[PDB]
């Protein structure tokens, strides 16, 4: 296979100069024919190191027992995968000379010319989507076609005293380093330097387990922040390696309920927080007395445990520390972008938020992804879909769907809810590869479909995990059966960002398209119950299939954003802060439409029968006893507003539920450009008409071709299509 590979490499190559002469644009072709050259060394060392990737493929779970037969095979298996990989390109390219295929302009991105502007990253006056790799060697053979992202690592280790003297090796890097990429800066927070432990070890107690070592309340580590970010922000501040942010932490959470994953007690610094923050919730010590039960004489007497149980879910006391847990990890994100701030006041600011810490049920993270999604300049995450775990029952996704596709859709739509007018940065995409998960067969289909899927959703830029290779093709339970051996993925993902590219204005018209139905979410639901974002998810899945964004709706939404909607449903949410009921009266009194059902809206966050009820007044209060009625009166709602689609679709499939989400928006007059990706797990047949009037003509917008008013979608095709009316 490597003599057959390296001949349909050479056919390729020489395809590509003949194309160039005719002034094809062969930028998709070039990135695939590079893919196979350095995949090609790759195959090399995997034949000459069969026993280092024996020990690879044992490391992983599913790959385990079959070993040395997958060490013997893959070098084949990645030869092969080029040949397939040059036969799509050679296919794609004569067609494209030969007039068959309509190949639409994308640009050559230049990533030293890149800029945020709003919600869009912008090459030449254009929006652009960008993709690069985790860990890839900066080498021009890798930044020409796979990704040209910039940087800067630092950690407060990098402080080698008290006095605040930066590490020399750093000061050197920051004088020498060029403007550059764009690119962003990484601040590490598990390496805390010895120095500061040894003058005070109190300085590690209530951690944020594993990517904050230190306490984040203690006056040494803000101290230790302050001296890092003063000592070297100075060299970064408006360089074009800093364009795409500064990244405050990697996956922080500070986790506090005992026996539960990466959890701890807080500090006695931290407990000291929390009694300043009962003063402030609270009022005086009678009213959390009364609450907590406790007999306190003041709020310096409080002294209740540093870490909770699962079985105080529900208890005044529990919904207190979970809620301050959130209040002073937001506090400590602000004053780390408040101190860099103060020497690059241009500086955008993320966070590396996982975001199942709001999609999943747990709370006690200390995460408040509204409020973290809305201090930072840029929506950071690291969004994980991908498929059926190595071991375990099926996850409830498995039912219906090909994927895990709830961060990418549900939570993209609530973070583009908090803050519509923002880049999104996907700081280590976990949409090809997890620890839970690894498929050596996996698709250039699902790659795609997944890329595609989150862009409609906000993505806008990524940096896909991960290039563990090295230059020779050695290595940096990630690794084996990761992209690392799978060249098609490898290209798929910058063949997306091509095409992407060549639709931007579509896309970001599909990413800002009017939300008109918002879920009402609240932290005091979420807090208290055990299982609210099942509930959440159930009413998001029964919207989303409909042609329509779904949105989300909170008290800090209605209060900071457009009321841009028909309507909020209020759904399985009987905790509410009176903070909540008052604003959502507030948007009834605007003539707002509320749909509620029978459970919602019945106590505060202490489980107190809650004094206010809404009143329809001037707006549209209706009570429904079902998702099927939710779902209708819903839909009557954006039907009253004239919002529904002008192309309707329906989904037939042998499951018995919708796996297609669609989206449609006006290319002008009497054309219609209609996005379709099948998220469920067997093939669908979509059927369109117009809403008003008769289809005329149905085209795909990538390639030109005829389609149909009736079309098959494979578990991760993707179709955009340009439907005409007569």
């Amino acid at each position: 296979k490597e003599e057959e590979a390296s001949g349909k490499i050479n056919e390729l190559r020489k395809l590509i100069a003949k194309a160039k002469k005719s002034g094809i644009n062969t930028l998709k072709e070039e990135t695939a024919l590079r893919t196979a050259e350095i995949f090609m060394g790759y195959a090399k060392w995997d034949e000459n190191n069969i026993d280092a990737n024996v020990k690879n493929f044992s490391l992983v779970k599913k790959y385990k027992n079959e070993s040395e037969k997958y060490a013997k095979l893959l070098p084949d298996f990645e030869r092969q995968e080029i040949i397939e990989m040059m036969n799509s390109s050679i296919s794609e390219l004569e067609a494209v000379m030969r007039g068959e295929l309509k190949r639409l302009p994308t640009p050559v991105v230049d990533w030293t010319k890149v800029k945020v502007d709003k919600d869009m990253l912008v090459y030449e006056g254009k929006p652009v989507f960008l993709a690069d790799w985790t860990w890839k060697p900066r080498i021009k053979e890798y930044i020409e076609y796979h990704g040209n992202l910039d940087g800067f690592f630092m950690t407060n280790a990098n402080v080698i005293n008290n006095k605040g003297d930066i590490s020399p090796k750093v000061i050197n890097e920051l004088q020498e380093k060029e403007d550059g990429s764009i690119g962003f800066v990484f601040l590490n927070h598990s390496n805390f330097p010895k120095w500061a432990e040894k003058k005070d070890p109190t300085v590690k107690d209530g951690p944020g387990i594993k990517y904050t070592m230190y306490d984040i309340n203690h006056p040494l580590a803000r101290q230790v922040n302050s001296d890092l970010i003063k000592g070297t922000v100075p060299y970064m501040a408006g360089k074009q390696y800093t364009g795409l942010g500064y990244m405050l932490c990697n996956e922080p959470h500070w986790n506090c309920i005992e026996k539960t994953w990466a959890s701890a007690p807080i500090s006695e610094y931290a407990y000291e927080e929390f009694r300043k923050w009962l003063k402030n919730k609270h009022g005086n010590i009678d009213r959390l007395n009364e609450l907590w039960s406790t007999s306190y004489k003041d709020f310096s007497s409080v002294d209740g445990p540093r870490i909770m149980q699962a079985s105080m879910q529900g208890s005044p006391m529990y919904f207190d520390f979970m809620a301050f847990n959130m209040d002073r990890v937001t506090e400590w994100f602000s004053f780390l972008k408040n101190e860099i701030r103060k020497y690059d006041p241009q500086a955008k600011t993320h966070i590396k938020i996982m975001p199942n810490l709001w999609s999943d049920n747990k709370r006690d993270s200390g995460i408040d992804l509204e409020a973290l999604t809305r201090n930072s300049e840029i929506i950071g995450n690291d969004a994980s879909s991908c498929g059926a775990w190595m071991w375990g029952k099926p996850k409830s996704w498995e039912k219906n769907y090909a994927f895990d596709w709830v961060e990418i859709c549900m939570a993209y739509d609530f973070m583009k809810s908090v803050s519509p007018d923002k880049v999104m940065f996907n700081t280590e995409g976990h949409m090809l590869s997890t620890g839970k998960y690894r498929d050596l067969y996996q698709t250039k289909e699902y790659a795609r479909g997944n890329y595609w899927l989150a862009t409609i959703h906000g993505l806008t830029a990524t940096q896909t995990w991960y290039w563990c290779r090295r230059e020779d093709g050695s290595s940096r339970n990630g690794y084996a059966a990761s992209n690392n051996h799978q060249p098609r993925i490898v290209n798929e993902v910058h063949a997306t960002m091509i095409d992407l590219n060549s639709v931007s204005d579509y896309i970001m018209s599909f990413q800002r398209q009017r939300k008109p139905l918002r879920i009402f979410y609240t932290k005091a639901s979420s807090i208290n119950k055990a299982e609210h974002m099942n509930d959440v998810l159930r009413i998001y899945e029964k919207l989303n299939f409909s042609g329509l964004p779904i949105g989300f709706a909170t008290e800090g939404i209605l209060k900071n954003n457009p009321h841009e909607w028909d309507a909020i449903v209020v759904y399985k949410t009987p905790y509410a802060f009176k903070s909540d009921i008052e604003t959502v009266q507030k948007y009834l009194d605007e003539c707002g439409t509320v749909i509620i059902d029978n459970e919602s809206f019945k106590t505060d966050e202490y489980g107190r029968k809650i004094d206010l009820t809404l009143k329809q007044g001037k707006g549209k209060l209706i009570v429904v006893s079902t998702l099927n009625e939710m779902k209708n009166e819903a839909l009557a709602a954006v039907k009253s507003n004239k919002g529904m689609p002008m192309i309707s679709i329906a989904e037939t499939n042998d499951r018995n539920m919708p796996g297609c989400e669609w989206r449609v928006i006006a290319k002008d007059k009497n054309k219609y450009i209609v996005n379709i990706v099948n998220i469920g797990k067997s093939d669908a047949t979509v059927s369109m008409s117009a809403a008003k009037g008769n289809i005329k003509s149905v085209s795909e917008v990538l390639t030109g071709l005829k389609s149909a008013t009736k079309i098959v979608l494979k578990p991760n095709d993707v179709q955009l299509l340009e439907v005409s009316l007569e």
